[PDB]
């Protein structure tokens, strides 16, 4: 429809949330008035204003609302009728009007159930209409509602396979305390922020940090009173527009208190950096934190927050390992088997309506806020999109100040309580403030469209794995966070990655001490976090300040809560990821990686027990954080007894180091790649990375040859890690220059390597490392090839590729040319494919998992387990990625897209989509067999 009426349309329905029914009466009636306005009108703006009008019980109020939709032309629909039965349902009108209203839902063709099972209402709304019902003659009839259906893929068939050899992990936390654990997390969303004492070592205050603590206080203060002027003033000249009939955005204030707009407002001036957030998504910010604080309120009034409760606690018992259910359930089954009690409000406003809420809450905090040194906050045009910039002279009173109450919001920080099973794509995670399935803001409504398309038990699969994500529990380990600790509060360590005290520096040591103060308010106390998809499939945790795929100063402090003997094989898998995190021996066997770390125990021990004066080996180690993690871990595990009797919470990280090679190689089959990449079982596991650089030194020489002196300039600097950096931005990228930058980073990172030329370098090393994966794999070279001409068939037709991966979430690539981009499709494709890919292949993994009870999550290609489930982990992994490559992926995604393009540039698209890339030799099964394929 037309965005004017998108707008309108948002505006009626917040006035019933607001009850401010006159108001929305009366703007209806404006635009009714005027023939243009009344085209404008839709019959869903008239079936609001009714189901507004009989909840308030003023049948004379939606007749007239009947008598204007009949004035206009359309003919009531089944919302109207149902309006009309729930007001009498209300009012306790009369059977006989009733029975004729009735008559008149008969005269329109329409049964009662057929209409109310087809409109959805409140069920306050549906009890009213029942109630009408049984008060007329005709009896209520209700249909029993149909089992919740159930994946028939063959795929996710076994996890959804009713023979009972499931055992699903339960918590180690008594259900009691998992429901004071709730009682916080619900307590916490009713505030919707936090506070967390500063990390950082507090000074004892000097007479200038005191008075710079007062005039900030007195300057706070003042906004918050200049916050509450401008706003009275606003609604007023938004409710004078509601008289004129003009769209206004008067509902949407009203909905959140004045205070509490007030408070957020000057929580996002706290929270705002001192480089500055720009204008745009400040406002878009701010309309989102609107949207929560009022869905939580609209929960609270309406007491869809005490069935929650109820419901709840009722899943918890699941969950609780004291607590024994008769039948293993799915989270998101069991969930269904109780109830459906999700808020109707969990569906956001329009997105233009919201950002014209947003920039209008920016405008106020930019006007009402000043101080001497005048607005406080600045607007800077920059790409080229305005800005906020704090005021210079209040960030220097913010750092004399140096307040140790930090703000954060309750979706920032992550849960203390399990997440809410993802039911649908819409209601997830928080169980007050519902998470959209689509955590990127970009392509997040085509893609929920897209979701919504898609049947529900294929969406069903990957909700089990993110809902098994979430219900995993993290604990903050005290020895890392200590260690972490002293040295951000003394200067810190380069190599190690504390950032130095406070152009980018500052940034980096602002967003570690939000991480480190949330590590230390969760640090003795078990919270889970929630895991949100992108465009492309992977699971990312929804927390932004706290999150182990972020840092690996934060891989070095989460570690399961949950704790899991380690068995035989338990400290020899804890030593193997040791000398995995080390990076030594990576080409060596697994024997000989064990053998080393025999041979560095020694330094082991020396660095657990005492890292700052020790000989700190685990610094010189790749990941140094990590590496003293595993230490500890494995010190704990000799000093015990039995290493076996011994629980390591510590997580065992087990990576195909490609794992989009490895996929390569499998849907071509081919010989050489399977070598290349280990899916062949071998001896001694074979490093693709370093074959990519022999061949790249190769091409090296060739260029020095050459006139081109960038080969010369990075000679000798072509490191394996380097080369490694750049193999993975070539295979996974959404056509950004950022992985580029990173290639230039590791550049950088080398003192030797001349930085005059670091732009063209890494120019130059995409290029070689492209040309030397495709010469070494010939599988992948056609692979790749067909994708990116299918992708860029698709993009000329002018439509965005959509495919649908194995597991049966569709993906599409959120790419806008300002029509699709033919660059960002034909590029972004392969590596969007790829990626869905291994996704299926770690949801496939973890549904699995969750039957057997190891408890599994996945960070970027590696795959988190604790060290006894290690080895199962290893077995599923290799055996779901043949079941994955079994099923013709190629073939399918051919038929798929022929099915949504050809049928429309189609005929050429028809043809490349037929010829696939042909089997290779090697077999598939091999893989099972590949010890190797992930280590």
């Amino acid at each position: 429809l037309s965005g004017q009426q998108q707008r309108l349309l948002a505006f009626f329905k917040c006035c019933l949330l607001t009850d401010q029914l006159p108001l929305a009466h009366h703007l209806l009636v404006v635009h009714h008035g005027q023939r243009q306005k009344r085209k404008l009108l839709t019959l869903d703006m008239y079936n609001a204003v009714m189901l507004g009008w009989a909840r308030q019980g003023a049948f004379k109020e939606l007749v007239y609302v009947l008598f204007m939709v009949k004035d206009a032309g359309l003919t009531p629909d089944l919302l109207s009728y149902a309006a009309a039965l729930q007001c009498m349902g209300r009012q306790d009108q009369d059977a006989g009007t009733i029975e004729r209203c009735l008559e008149q839902m008969s005269q329109e063709g329409l049964k009662l159930q057929a209409l109310f099972t087809a409109v959805l209402l409140s069920e306050e709304d549906r009890a009213t209409v029942l109630k009408a019902v049984h008060k007329v003659k005709p009896t209520f009839s209700l249909p029993p509602q149909l089992p919740p259906p159930v994946n028939t893929s063959k795929l996710l068939r076994d996890v959804y396979a009713k023979d009972g050899r499931v055992s699903y992990p339960k918590l180690h936390l008594p259900l009691k305390t998992l429901q004071c654990l709730f009682e916080k997390q619900l307590h916490m969303e009713l505030a919707s922020r936090v506070c967390v004492v500063s990390v950082e070592k507090p000074t004892l205050p000097s007479k200038e940090v005191k008075h710079a603590r007062k005039t900030l206080k007195t300057l706070r203060d003042q906004w918050e009173k200049a916050l509450c002027r401008a706003l009275r003033e606003t609604k007023n000249r938004l409710e004078r527009e509601v008289y004129e009939g003009r769209f206004s955005l008067y509902p949407f204030l009203c909905l959140l208190d004045e205070r509490e707009v007030v408070r957020m407002l000057l929580q996002v001036l706290q929270a705002l950096p001192a480089q500055g957030e720009s204008f745009t998504t400040l406002a878009r910010e701010l309309s989102a934190r609107t949207f929560s604080r009022h869905v939580v309120q609209r929960q609270r009034v309406s007491g869809q927050v005490q069935a929650l409760q109820n419901h709840y606690r009722k899943y918890l018992c699941l969950l609780a390992s004291d607590a024994e259910v008769p039948e293993p359930c799915l989270p998101r089954q069991y969930w269904e088997e109780l109830g459906a009690p999700e808020a109707l409000r969990e569906q956001p406003w329009p997105l233009p309506v919201q950002m014209e809420l947003g920039k209008l809450l920016a405008e106020m905090l930019v006007q009402a806020t000043q101080m001497p040194c005048v607005p406080v906050l600045y607007h800077v045009y920059s790409q080229q999109i305005g800005i906020l910039k704090p005021h210079p002279a209040y960030v220097q009173l913010l750092e004399k100040a140096a307040e140790p109450t930090l703000t954060f919001e309750a979706v920032d920080v992550p849960m203390l309580c399990p997440p809410l099973p993802w039911t649908s794509p819409h209601s997830g995670a928080f169980l007050l403030s519902p998470t959209k399935l689509m955590r990127t803001v970009e392509g997040a409504t085509q893609h929920q469209e897209l979701l919504e398309t898609c049947p529900p038990t294929a969406l069903h699969g990957a909700l089990d794995a993110l809902t098994q994500l979430g219900n995993c529990a993290w604990r903050v380990n005290g020895r890392v966070l200590d260690l972490v600790l002293q040295l951000f509060q003394a200067k810190g360590c380069p190599q190690l990655g504390v950032p130095a005290p406070p152009r980018e520096m500052h940034s980096l040591r602002a967003e570690a001490l939000y991480r480190l103060s949330l590590a230390q308010h969760l640090r003795d106390r078990v919270f889970w976090l929630p895991h949100n998809m992108d465009f492309r499939g992977r699971t990312y945790p929804c927390p932004p300040h706290f999150n182990h795929l972020g840092s690996d100063v934060a891989r070095a402090l989460l570690e399961f809560a949950q704790g899991r003997p380690l068995g035989p094989h338990g400290l020899d898998w804890l030593k193997i990821h040791l000398v995995n995190l080390t990076g030594l021996k990576k080409r060596e066997p697994l024997r000989k990686r064990l053998a080393f770390a025999e041979e560095v125990m020694d330094d082991i021990l020396d660095s657990a027990d005492q890292p700052l004066t020790g000989r700190k080996w685990w610094m010189g180690a790749e990941e140094p954080w990590q590496t003293l993690a595993c230490c500890m871990e494995v010190a704990n595990a000799v000093r015990a007894s039995d290493p076996a009797a011994y629980v390591s919470h510590l997580p065992v990280h087990q990576d195909g180091s490609c794992n989009g090679l490895q996929h390569y190689a499998a849907l071509g089959r081919d010989s050489v790649g399977a070598a290349s990449v280990n899916l062949e079982p071998s001896d001694v596991p074979q490093d693709v990375y370093s074959g990519v650089a022999a061949q790249v030194e190769v091409f090296r020489r060739q260029d020095a040859q050459r006139g081109m002196r960038v080969a010369q300039v990075l000679e000798g600097f072509i490191t394996r890690k380097v080369v490694k950096q750049t193999v993975m931005t070539v295979v996974y990228g959404v056509t950004r220059y950022g992985g580029r930058l990173q290639i230039e980073k590791r550049l950088r990172e080398l003192s030797d390597f001349p930085q005059e030329f670091v732009w063209e370098a890494s120019h130059y090393l995409v290029r070689q490392v492209f040309k030397s994966l495709q010469e070494m794999f010939s599988g992948t070279r056609a692979i790749q090839h067909w994708l990116t001409e299918s992708a860029r068939l698709i993009s000329h037709m002018g439509s965005v590729v959509e495919w649908v991966t194995p597991l049966g979430v569709p993906v599409i690539q959120p790419y806008r040319l300002d029509k699709p981009n033919t660059r960002k499709q034909k590029n972004g494709f392969p590596p969007n494919f790829i990626h869905s890919l291994d996704s299926s292949h770690m949801m496939l993994t973890a549904l699995h998992c969750y039957r057997k009870g190891l408890t599994f999550v996945s960070v970027h290609d590696c795959y988190w387990t604790h060290a006894a489930d290690v080895s199962v982990m290893n077995q599923v992994c290799r055996e779901q990625f043949v079941r994955l490559h079994s099923e013709p992926i190629l073939q399918d995604l051919s038929r798929f897209l022929v099915k949504r393009f050809c049928s429309e540039e189609a005929s050429q698209l028809k043809e490349t989509l037929q010829a696939v890339p042909k089997p290779g030799a090697f077999d598939l099964e091999q893989v099972k067999r590949s010890t190797y394929f992930f280590s």
